[PDB]
């Protein structure tokens, strides 16, 4: 299976670093260099998850008109869902009007790729034709605006885009997906439970151990890229570009030089959006496409890494529709 | 694919009908007539989701011993999540030293089924070898005890299947999944919007109207179910056991007529553990296999339906390990 349609939305509200140092202990510099980011976007007071959901997938249907004919399935791959129930793909679904089983998906960060997987597995198992797979989150919703280490670190954001066969050649090659619980207490957000396993209680707040999350980062990112390179039969000098999660430019630089390779083979963006979660890939994919970074048959490399802890990364060659 | 193993739990401590006398403006009576419901299972204080999956699992091991061997993914489908992040399928994970993937599949009361579905998904397009699929609710932690029309419906409980591959001739003939997200306001429980895309208000907790879920509910039932049946190229005939989801004994029943089955050929559990939600079909298949009335070869057919709205049915022919 492949791609065969993608579209994304970042909220219209814009939040400047100066928006920051405007009320926290922080500087531009602070975040620009600790961080990379400069800006990122936020939902609207009554905007949520699903709006974002939504608008992704507008997005997607004005760029490729008629896209979700034949889409028997919706999966939401979110952190952040409007209710426990109903889910959010239930609510896509019916926006749309669609006949398809619908569910969503909560893997931390990496959960657009494990819904790629999945929507691919949907697709060649015969379950669903064509699967539209989403990754939306509103951040914005769950963060502690007071907290210095969270606040400047997400913005909000949606991308979607459709799953289904591509022709001879192109198409999903490779998939590489884990989880590791035991560092559950690294980055959390509690919901129905006010401790972890191991005993680390949990608060009403996001909460994230940056130092250890880092460590994780570059070095899951850098084995899962290889080890999906080489799962799909490539190389890194097949890999045309290069799309990791938009979490922190220092993670994203350096993993990139752990790899040999020059930023003219890396999509980056969370200079402008932020960390976007699950958004953060389909994002970057968008504007490549519309650059022309990503063109029908390249091969590119998709990577994530968050909460879970979890980590994914998928080699796709791009086209084929 | 097909059922490898199988294990369930249901927590210790009992709540009969007359618990709720002794404190809510009802009556055994008006309970049993109106569901069916006599008891019901609660998680003890220091007891959630991830904890009735442990013992799901721990379960599933004492009945199938090195049955996690080769298992590549973790899923758990539930509305109950301990924590938004990370997923209560990594906690899974991480206890059982698994080396595999995972994620939490939210979809309503059908979740489970869901579950299953995508695991013979993983297993046929060999993402994965064997695959942990956990149906687990704490019901308990998020339901209003002071709301007569809810707090007498719902039990906690956990259940779980390993999915891989079996012989030839046994495991899932079909699937049938759905979604109708505009049934949204009929059944609820906010987690970070305050309203529903179509405008509807969520209270603070859980919400449900009564008469549509039920008319729904029987609905469909059959028609989810003969739609299975019939994709699995056989006929009510050929079914040995009807496994429904267990949330009313009166819809159970009222389908059970619709399609002409004595009460031999329907697992029933509703009446002691109350609505156990994802956790609700695992539950009532382990008693049917302990009692004899499941074995290697026949052909049991499992439906669920629920919030979303979502419905979803499977045929899967025992055994085959």
């Amino acid at each position: 299976s492949g791609i065969l349609a993608l579209g994304a939305y970042v909220p219209e509200r814009v939040m400047t670093n100066a928006d920051f140092e405007a009320y926290l202990d922080t500087s531009d510099e602070w975040i620009v260099t600790r961080t990379g980011i400069k800006e990122r976007r936020v939902a609207a007071e009554d905007e949520y998850t699903s709006d974002l959901a939504f608008k992704a997938v507008e997005d997607l249907l004005r760029r490729h008109p008629g896209a979700l004919e034949g889409v028997d399935a919706v999966i939401v791959a979110t952190n952040t869902p409007d209710a426990l129930f109903p889910d959010t793909a239930a609510l896509v679904q019916a926006r749309f009007g669609l006949k398809a089983f619908a569910y969503d998906l909560l893997a931390g960060c990496p959960g657009w790729i494990y819904a790629l997987a999945q929507a691919h597995a949907l697709v060649e198992a015969g379950l669903a034709q064509k699967v539209l797979a989403v990754g939306a989150e509103a951040l914005s919703k769950i963060i502690d605006w007071n907290d210095r280490a969270t606040a400047v670190l997400f913005g909000d954001g949606g991308g979607a885009a459709v799953v289904g066969k591509v022709r001879e050649g192109y198409g999903f090659r490779s998939f590489v997906l884990g989880a590791d619980g035991t560092g559950a207490k690294e980055l959390y957000h509690a919901c129905v439970a006010p401790r972890l396993p191991d005993g680390t209680s949990m608060k009403n707040r996001l909460y994230m151990n940056g130092r250890e999350v880092f460590k994780f980062a570059v070095r899951v990112m850098n084995t899962a890229t290889l080890e999906a390179i080489e799962k799909a039969g490539l190389t890194p000098e097949d890999i045309r570009l290069f799309v990791p999660h938009q979490a922190n430019l220092r993670i994203i630089d350096a993993a990139r030089e752990r790899l040999g390779l020059p930023w003219e083979r890396v999509a980056v963006n969370v200079d402008r959006y932020g960390n976007t979660s699950t958004a953060s890939i389909p994002l970057a994919l968008k504007e490549a496409v519309d650059a022309g970074r990503i063109r029908e048959g390249d091969h590119v490399l998709l990577v994530s890494f968050g909460a879970g802890l979890t980590w994914a990364a998928a080699v796709l060659t791009w086209g084929g529709a």
